[PDB]
């Protein structure tokens, strides 16, 4: 029994906007669908602004957990009887399940286009049947742009307090998913804490809990432990699994050359227990038998880069690339048998190498959704690589990335900590945002323009209200301008009232009313 | 007489660095010029690391300024006599000039080049004759990609003291060029002080004083208003003027169905004037007026984007590119009388717009040196436009834009402070930073290998001496762990010392020394 404390308030947090549900009927089942979206309350007849929403259910006690929402979905489809459970099945046998019809309506999309992305291997919803607490959200380059949040404690530092805490900011701030990579102490109870207390899909690194059940010694892990530890996490609900089962034999050593070696932690690991027994990976010896557990749950695969580059210097070299081959093979046969599958991405990568990585892995991978960290752009900024890395995800998103894992700016510094993880979402949503404005994803730039009507019209409140992190904002303004009458004033303290430019804009627009501009 | 307080120390910025200088001979005059660098000193045998040093001299009282170190060089030029001052002409004459051979020396490239690129209009050496405390600096696509901060008072906020602490402070952090952009008062005496206190390029734009001499009524500008401006500025030293020449009459109209109008200060205070009246934009109709002028002092011409883009509705309409297709025409105006000439360029615009933007820039406008406000990438988060405009900023600076100027979290929000000036370096330097590696600029990868080789090696002093912010690092790293035991661990809190990716890799390249990677 943790000493659970409570976020900021939804209201706190989004001044001016509701959580509200949009109501759909599952036809099939009759099951109806409460599918969650903000609303922006805005002012001088605007329209209110309907936007995303990930933050999930507010004010539940943590001890007590999220309402299991799919249940009915669930058991239902096992009444039914099915011989596998993943939502790539169902989409080839040309069936629209809760999920794909939940994702549709988040999306605005067709549910029956949200079943062909998912059959043909190019979107996944990760959505294992037990993590009935899931609001489901779907990852593919058709589809919004996604962010992940990555928490967990070290041996050094955090609690289970702390990590719950996590999660429900991140997602507070827009995280699309989670994992939780905890490698310290209480790892199957902070993951069960988490999951039953998150709304969106959770992820982890299964080896990394392998090789804590072996105390470490990385030359005890085999397939048998790490078999273990996948039903384990399995069967607590966690929706993909990062398996770094393109780390083979015989790449290990064109990571010699490297300036900064495998800076995988799970790749490293691998690779210390294939460099023991000179023998291959082991999870890509048992990929078959992954697969076997995958379908019964719907766990998606997340299939690692272990041997991505951490430094510019190592940016798209042999080793990287030979591992992606792999991964697009290893993404087939996970297909064969309808497994959902993602890939993992890169990594420390300059600008002008990032199409390379997209191109590349649109094609050996067969346009499987891609999940990249980052890419930092440059090496040279530790304490703000939200910031470079900002800079790579919104490339390689434009170029199709589904999934932006977040870095903090304590990335190569030390855990981050719950403001550290607001800021990473928050360049990542910026990030994202970017991207599906490159892609000209559908609507997308109804934010934008809603922001900057009430930026030109001086609804200042409202500006404040649509955009990503409202407080901050409005703190902002208020430094130099706090007293109520600015919030209608036309100007800040910018340029001043002589100065500020819309304003000007705003008299020579009126001055033009009369007739027109051709009279002085 | 202000109240000037010192900044920070440079060591106390950049710990383990030593501002040094490099010495070489002017050989046509015998002048020996000092160009200034910083060296990183550096642990376990590595050579010390050399690199750029925008801060200046340190410690030298603002009532007493700088010391003048151009005043031979100019006293040796005028005794030389010439009929105009331009480093354009000069370079056109054929002539190293003191200028180029000090930017080729700080951009470790031959002083023919630099002649040649600024001949050819390719780049730019702003130094105005009056401004003798500048250390030399080159804008242009073949040389490093530059930052300029923006600071200033306005009518609501801060101060002379405020002001001058704000130029060292961005010139502390990376700042290559800064513009005064006072709206306030002490408009004169503010940049004074600058100017004889700024080891780097000033910039201004004219028509912010113009307008303040005729009391805020724009009605009340003319040429002779502006003319004046121009001759007053240009006596104290500024380097470079703003000027909006491409705000036309007739392109005024073309902003009518503008979500966010016109955005410019400078542009909207000249279509204020040419509406009044209804006739041609004054700086237009006097632009060879201007050029003479320019000619007497080498005062080089940004020429404005007053019809740039405020929100990414608007981006790259007619309004903005009948502005664009205008400022080629100046440009190549201004080259026909020797003056030295960028051009300024967006602005809000989304990712997939900005390849359009340097394609028309460079055909248009004969390949001159681009200078950008961002480009912002997107709307929707006001208090992290330095994150969405890096974005922006990092890809057209790696598609040929010459000059960043920086946006700060304040932007859209209020005046920046000195802690938004340093925020708005260090991002505007990681995109500079990022776009050169993008280029693949000479040596640009050094530092990014620098660092990585001192974090592969768990060198942490060293990979904080080397980071654009090294007391961020440090701080950062020592949240979790202070102790001085910590800067020579082989793991930092993230991973702990049994899941350090780079412990591991050193683990195994340590079993592979006897003889291989191929023995269990
Ligand atoms: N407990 C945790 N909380 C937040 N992020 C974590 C985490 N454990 C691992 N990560 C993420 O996983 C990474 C692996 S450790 C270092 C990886 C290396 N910097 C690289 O370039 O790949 C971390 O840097 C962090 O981004
Ligand atoms: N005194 C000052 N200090 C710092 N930046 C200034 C400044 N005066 C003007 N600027 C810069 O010039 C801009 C003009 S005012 C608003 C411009 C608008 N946001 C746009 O998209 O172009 C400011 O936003 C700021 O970036
Ligand atoms: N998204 C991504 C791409 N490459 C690595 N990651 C993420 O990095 C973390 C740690 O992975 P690893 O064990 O490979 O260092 C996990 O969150 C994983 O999804
Ligand atoms: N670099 C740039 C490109 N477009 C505008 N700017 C900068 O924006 C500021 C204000 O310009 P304006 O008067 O056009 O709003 C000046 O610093 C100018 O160089
Ligand atoms: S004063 Fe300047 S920064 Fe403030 S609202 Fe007006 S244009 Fe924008
Ligand atoms: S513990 Fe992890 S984050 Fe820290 S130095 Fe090692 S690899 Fe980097
Ligand atoms: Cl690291
Ligand atoms: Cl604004
Ligand atoms: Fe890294
Ligand atoms: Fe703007």
């Amino acid at each position: 029994s943790p000493d659970f404390q409570p976020i900021p308030s939804f209201e706190e947090c989004f001044p001016k906007s509701t959580k509200e549900h949009k109501e759909v009927v599952h036809e099939e089942s009759g099951h109806v669908l409460k599918v969650p979206f903000r609303r922006v309350h805005l002012s001088g007849g605007e329209p209110a602004f309907d936007n995303y929403d990930t933050s999930g259910p507010q004010n539940v006690n943590a001890h007590i957990g999220l309402a299991k929402l799919r249940k009915e979905w669930i058991d239902r489809r096992e009444k039914l009887g099915t011989p596998r459970y993943t939502q790539m099945y169902y989409a080839k046998q040309g069936i629209i399940t809760e999920e794909m019809l939940y994702c549709a309506t988040r999306e605005k999309l067709d549910p029956e286009f949200v079943r062909s992305e998912v059959a043909r291997g190019r979107a996944i919803i990760p959505s294992n049947k037990k993590h009935l607490e899931l609001e489901p959200m779907i990852v593919g380059r058709k589809f919004l742009v996604k962010v992940n949040a990555n928490i967990g404690n070290s041996a050094v530092a955090s609690s289970i307090e702390e990590e719950v805490y996590k999660v429900q900011w991140a997602t507070m701030w827009g995280a699309d998913t989670i994992m939780d990579l905890s490698t310290g102490r209480h790892i199957h109870e902070t993951r069960e804490w988490i999951l039953r207390n998150s709304a969106v899909p959770v992820g982890t690194v299964p080896i990394y809990q392998a090789l804590e059940k072996v105390d470490g010694i990385a030359e005890n892990l085999n397939w048998e432990v790490f078999r273990e530890t996948l039903i384990e996490q399995a069967e607590q609900g966690v929706d993909y699994f990062t398996i770094h089962a393109g780390v083979l034999l015989r790449y290990i050593p064109l990571t010699a050359k490297r300036l900064t070696g495998i800076v995988s932690r799970g790749g490293s690991i691998h690779a210390k227990w294939c460099l023991a027994y000179h023998k291959e990976n082991f999870a890509y010896e048992h990929w078959d038998d992954i697969l076997d557990i995958c379908n019964q749950y719907d766990v998606a695969l997340s299939i690692g880069d272990g041997l991505r580059p951490g430094s510019i210097y190592d940016a798209n070299d042999t080793a990287q690339f030979a591992e992606l081959l792999t991964q697009g093979e290893l993404t087939r046969r996970a297909w064969e048998k309808d497994v959902q599958v993602m890939n993992e991405g890169p990594g420390h990568v300059p600008m002008h190498k990032i199409p390379e990585n997209m191109q590349k892995q649109l094609e050996w991978c067969n346009e499987a959704p891609f999940y990249t960290l980052g890419p930092l752009t440059t090496d040279i900024a530790p304490g703000y690589d939200h910031i470079t890395s900002a800079i790579g995800a919104a490339n390689i998103g434009a170029l199709g990335t589904a999934l932006l894992c977040y870095v903090t700016p304590k990335e190569h510094l030390g855990l981050p900590n719950r403001d550290d993880v607001k800021a990473g979402v928050i360049a990542y949503k910026i990030a994202a945002h970017a991207a599906d404005l490159a892609k000209q994803h559908p609507h997308a730039q109804a934010w934008d323009d809603a922001l900057s009507k009430a930026r030109f019209e001086f609804r200042w409140m409202d500006q404040f209200a649509l955009s990503l992190d409202p407080m901050t904002a409005m703190s902002f303004h208020d430094e130099t301008l706090p007293a109520d009458g600015a919030k209608v004033a036309h100007f800040c303290s910018m340029c001043g009232p002589k100065f500020c430019s819309m304003k000007i804009t705003e008299d020579i627009r009126k001055y033009a009313e009369e007739n027109g501009y051709g009279s002085a």
